[PDB]
């Protein structure tokens, strides 16, 4: 149980991999998800005396636990990974391949900034426990790492897992740690929002723009308030679904555009009725057929500036 | 504690078998069960020398746990099984009947598709810890499957358990995982859900259809637009049966077709008065007549035609 | 630690009760609740030498649990009862009064079809753990079973706890297994609900059918749905008292013809102005008058129909 | 690890007290709060020998928990208390003064009968293991019970912790059980409920009551209905402060009252109506100068009653 | 495993620090939030015989934790806090610095009185445990306390950590405890609640404004009330971000105003009515004008003192 000495007084290059067997339940309030996969670690100790007997008649030899294992600790993750050690074996003078099966609730931050068609990537870092002088680096085996097991989430389509990057960072002036990233890149199917969360909306406003096309104004009035608490409503009914962040939001911006055009249909309303009161009925007329045109003209635009600043720039 | 010598070189058919004993409590939203049930297996060991002595005077042999018993898993569950072994027995030169008591949280995802009148089928998978070089396979024993022994859960009846299949999958190109699968066939009662869910939205739309037989605007702007509120705040007040789900229902359908018809419903009125207003009565009138015989017929035609599109093809 | 030898060959009678102490915490939702009370067995051991000296200078025997406990377990119950042992006494040739002090939370299902006036009971199942050769049956007490020491729960009143009724149930055909049933009768009180969910309905139903007293149709019209939409307020106000059940239920019903009586005013108030319109006053009138006399006359109809189907029968 | 023998075959007197340190998070609707305090007991065993050496060079002398230490368990709490052992010290021939740091889940009840200005008080009681034959009876030691720390809790003014009662309860005819009680007598703070809960429904009931001076039969069933809508509505968003009981709470019947105000009114509004249309002016005028005066007046007397009934007697 | 004998006589200055490494999830409901930072002590034994060898060939000497190390405790925190102890390294008669990397559940309250724009401050004390007569005193190292590894949480900026006050409280009147002070101070980012919270809630308030430009009672009142309704269902939507204290509030008491503030117009309206059948067309215009420009006026004044009397002084 001790780490191999440093006769070639270099770091051992203990090469790493995940290979993704099953990930589901990914929970935006809470940011958490479960992921269940393999660990398989090549980390080589010649010198240690670990069965180097060079004898073709004991390959693949088989040995317990009772060498020292480098320890790998996830720093995201809340809680000790229930660990299953499956195969410890070393070659003739070769490396030992220890692999382990592994559920951990690892925790990753999300963005709901472009929440209908966001892209996020998911985050999943691991540390080494440097002990004794043998210093310790982390590499990456491009070999054992993926995902190509018909692994599926609902409602995202996985496109990478091999990102394997290797951001080495620092922590009160440390010597090293490698601190490998692994990006699991989703993206969101938007086709179930958009006839439950949009047009419903869309429809609610559109009820509302029917105003300009009546002259009674008690009828008016009942319309456009009537309209403001049904759209009040439907927030409070699709409230689980929208997110709620610090900051703005895509979606977070449509609804205030949405009060604002709804202020401005009673101003409009209320104004039309006064001139026809104080007997300007030409007046109260074009301000009518100018509103018409210029009410969805307006929102088409004021849509696609929002798109065009939040989205593409 | 040791595998049986392979003096046949072939793996141990360890045959089992689950009878179902108490199940209850289906969370649909956290897609989680509770199951307590027997675990039977019969795996052989003549060459262990497990008490094989073929002693007349010393039939139905019992032994301790001392002896190495097969570890079976189950990856559904999240946590172990609590487990309480009740015999552990061997016939002179026979097999070994080692039944046990369990009861876990087992994981299965369900299909909302069909919301009303679903009919999901509940999997129940485990596994066996390959030890040594002894092969396992796991088999099925028909008799000692079953769940007759009146067992119920509220709002379902089972009606098939003993599907048995064994689909052999792969993990990392391994040598040999069958993987035994357990359906649990059940159905939904949907008696309790006409009265509570699908008439009351009914007949808040057939209400809202009354305003084709008036002939004063503000009442039919005040009738169709309170008649939108109320079926907001209904949808609010069956939220949590209805499911949320990121694929289309069917009954997440039918709530944007009565979205549409109100909205399409208050076009008309506002059509009709537009008209009347510039004086064309006769083509107003028209238009109501027409609108009275075509919404209700257009609702049941596409209900139809959403019906045979979820279910049937 | 071994069952007593069967000398007279016949399986010993482990006499036990339960002595309720405190329970609180009943919870409709989940159908748990808390139970603190008194295990008391008496299960005799003679011929174990468990100390049967007939000696009257050490009468009161006292011992410690190395002697065998007959293991005693909760079926209902999902996690281990905390078990406190107060008196562990052997008279001379005589038996052991074995006391423990536990609490459970113990399962139980509930019946939610007379949810204002209902009268579930609630119930406790033990088993033995049959060991070796000695058959453990289990037998009543009738000395140590019951609640006298003023217990309470809130919203509900004890009537009975000594059942004590043994329903020997069968396990794959089992040798014998006692089952001894618990039952704890109790009764909800109804008074809290008449005020609070029964009267407000009643009371909005009361102010919707005031519409037939009056001749303005857009009155008419706001009257009727603005109460709907207030009953569905309401609805969602008291919906976590009200139950949510896969079965029909009392409570369940009056929702349902609520609604049908909404649209029915409604249908009549169309009905009316339609003839108003078509220059029939005579008959408007008329079919006014009669639905002031029809509407409650049907409701309480419909009520006492209701209540004999669901209750009495 | 024996208790001290009965020399003077009299019950050890555990003098024993509670000073609180810091309390917290009194949760109503689970009726629970976080308790921070000491547990300082003196039980004396003189015959013991635990060090009776009467020498001034060794006072204040040190023991470890090697002793034997008289278990103290609390009923209310689910859970185990964590103690820390702070000092075990006995004076020649004197009394060991055994502090502890406890923290603890403890349980009581709440009488939200009065819940705008109740004055629960918080129950704490404690048990003594009688273990051999030497009885112990729990005291009140009045030197270290208080509070007086400053110690706060938001919402409440502490008042009284020195109760120190000692209700010998009886549980299966036993021989004695102190079961001290310890009562935290608390207070509510109800200004921050005045203008929250009270004033903004009293606003809207008086903004109802303004029907009485018009004369438009559509613009007060508005009026009314609306405002009827609008309180099931605030009531919905009070939910959670408001407090569920299964019996009848001061606040639970002002509700009520309110409901019969509202459906008298809309009688009021129908009756007043009919008249009007019946070509009864002078009674029509009568009716609504005299409800005028009658409902405020009404309304005030029934708040009387309904505050000398629940209060006061 | 011995405090060091006190050879000077003098309490032993245990220098500590804390070096924030990551800190998230700050829950403003349960006041919690977690914290992973270093845990650097530097204290000193160098009477003890720890290594003080004075031998310049084994500098930077390492030990295990077989030597006592003082232990600290978080009084704020309710659970252990998970240690990883990382350096034990003692210089030739000097000092050792025992590092650890700890995740803890620190508990900390928050003043809600401020709420779009608070500034709390965030607190964790620690405790030493004085075993034996050596005293042991906590101090400040500036060397090892900050959080400069760019540290974020959602919606704050962080600007201080280095408080490092140490406030020596007393506790029954014990000989000394340091309790050592470490104030986190935060700020909230309010950009993103002006237009969630405040704009949408102005802005129905201006709608509401709008009936003093119409004479049409009946459209006033549908306005007015309507508008109050739209009001309560926007005021249910943001109840969860809104702070729910049994104190006054900033946002607590606008919420009252805008009640008020419908009152009044309600009243104003009905006076208007009043006056204008009452054949006083010009004390009812007369009252229009002047309302017009007093209620906007009035909500300003008022604001402004609401913001004085909060803010400010
Ligand atoms: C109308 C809807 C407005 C949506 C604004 C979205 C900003 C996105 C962003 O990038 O904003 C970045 C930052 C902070 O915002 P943050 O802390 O990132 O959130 O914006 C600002 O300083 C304000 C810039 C937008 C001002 C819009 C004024 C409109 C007046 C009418
Ligand atoms: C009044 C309506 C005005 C609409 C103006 C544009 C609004 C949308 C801007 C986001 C575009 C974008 O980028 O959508 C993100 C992704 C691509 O993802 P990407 O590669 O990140 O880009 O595209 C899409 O899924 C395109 C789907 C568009 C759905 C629009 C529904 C509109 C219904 C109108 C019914 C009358
Ligand atoms: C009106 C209601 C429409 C309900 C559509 C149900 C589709 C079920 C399905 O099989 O849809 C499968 C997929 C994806 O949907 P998914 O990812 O499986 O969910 O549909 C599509 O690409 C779109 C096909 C339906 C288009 C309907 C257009 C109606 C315009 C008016
Ligand atoms: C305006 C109403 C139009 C109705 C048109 C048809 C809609 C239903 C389509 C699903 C059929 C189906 O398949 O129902 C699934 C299952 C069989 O299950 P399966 O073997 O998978 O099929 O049948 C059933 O339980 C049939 C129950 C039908 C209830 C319909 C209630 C309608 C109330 C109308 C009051 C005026
Ligand atoms: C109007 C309200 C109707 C309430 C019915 C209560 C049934 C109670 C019961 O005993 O119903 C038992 C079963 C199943 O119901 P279940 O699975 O026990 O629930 O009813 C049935 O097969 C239907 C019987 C009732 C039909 C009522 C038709 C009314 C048309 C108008
Ligand atoms: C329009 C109203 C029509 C009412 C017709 C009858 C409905 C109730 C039927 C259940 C009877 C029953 O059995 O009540 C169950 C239990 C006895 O329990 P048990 O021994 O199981 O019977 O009795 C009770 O607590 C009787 C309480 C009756 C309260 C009724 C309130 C009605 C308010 C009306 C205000 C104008
Ligand atoms: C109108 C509002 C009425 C509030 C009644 C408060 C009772 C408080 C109490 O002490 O009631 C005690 C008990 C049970 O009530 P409980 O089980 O303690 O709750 O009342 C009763 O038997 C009924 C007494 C009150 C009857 C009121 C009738 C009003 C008709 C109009
Ligand atoms: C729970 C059901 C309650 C029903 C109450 C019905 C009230 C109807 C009032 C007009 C009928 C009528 O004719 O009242 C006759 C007389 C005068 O009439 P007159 O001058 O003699 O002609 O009116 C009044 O003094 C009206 C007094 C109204 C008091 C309301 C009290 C509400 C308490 C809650
Ligand atoms: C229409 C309004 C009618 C009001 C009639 C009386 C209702 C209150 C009865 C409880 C009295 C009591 O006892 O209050 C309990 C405690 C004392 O506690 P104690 O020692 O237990 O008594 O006093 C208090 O905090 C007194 C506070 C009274 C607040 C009343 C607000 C009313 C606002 C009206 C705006 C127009
Ligand atoms: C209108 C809105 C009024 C908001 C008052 C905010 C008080 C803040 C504070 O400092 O109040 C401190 C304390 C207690 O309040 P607390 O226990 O700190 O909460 O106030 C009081 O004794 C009452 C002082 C305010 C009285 C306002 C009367 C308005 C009549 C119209
Ligand atoms: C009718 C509207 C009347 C407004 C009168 C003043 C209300 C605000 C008082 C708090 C000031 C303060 O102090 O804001 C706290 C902090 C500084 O924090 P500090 O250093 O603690 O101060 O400033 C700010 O973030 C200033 C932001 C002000 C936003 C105001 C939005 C108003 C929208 C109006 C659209 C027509």
């Amino acid at each position: 149980v001790s780490p191999p000495p440093p006769i070639a007084d270099e770091p051992l290059t203990v090469n790493t991999g995940i290979y993704l067997i099953e990930c589901y339940s990914l929970d935006d309030k809470a940011e958490t998800f479960k992921v269940n996969a393999f660990l398989s670690l090549s980390w080589k100790d010649r010198r240690l005396a670990f069965d180097p007997v060079r004898s073709g008649v004991r390959v693949k030899t088989y040995e317990p636990e009772a060498i020292w294992i480098p320890e790998i600790r996830f720093v995201n993750v809340e809680n000790a990974r229930d660990a299953d050690v499956v195969d410890i074996s070393v070659s003739p003078d070769g490396t030992v391949q220890y692999l382990e099966r592994f559920s951990a609730r690892v925790l990753s931050p999300l963005d709901f900034r472009r929440y209908p068609f966001d892209s996020q990537t998911l985050h999943i870092y691991l540390i080494v426990r440097s002990v004794d002088t043998r210093n310790i680096v982390l590499a990456v085996d491009l070999e054992k790492v993926g995902k190509n097991d018909d692994v599926f989430l609902t409602g995202w389509d996985i496109e990478s897992f091999t990102a394997v990057v290797k951001p080495a960072n620092f922590a009160l002036e440390d010597r090293l740690e490698s601190k490998l990233d692994y990006q699991l890149r989703i993206s969101r199917q938007y086709f179930s929002y958009i006839p439950n969360i949009i047009l419903p909306m869309l429809f609610i406003l559109f009820i509302s723009w029917t105003a300009f096309w009546s002259t009674s104004y008690e009828a008016n009035v009942t319309l456009v308030v009537s309209t403001l608490i049904a759209h009040i409503a439907f927030n409070i009914l699709v409230e689980t679904n929208l997110p709620k962040t610090p900051y703005m939001t895509y979606t977070g911006a449509i609804i205030f555009m949405i009060y604002l055009f709804y202020f401005v249909a009673v101003i409009e309303v209320t104004v039309q009725h006064y001139l026809k009161v104080e007997s300007q009925p030409a007046r109260a007329a074009s301000i009518t057929r100018a509103s018409r045109i210029a009410f969805p003209v307006v929102f088409l635009l004021a849509n696609i500036i929002l798109a065009f600043l939040f989205f593409g720039f």
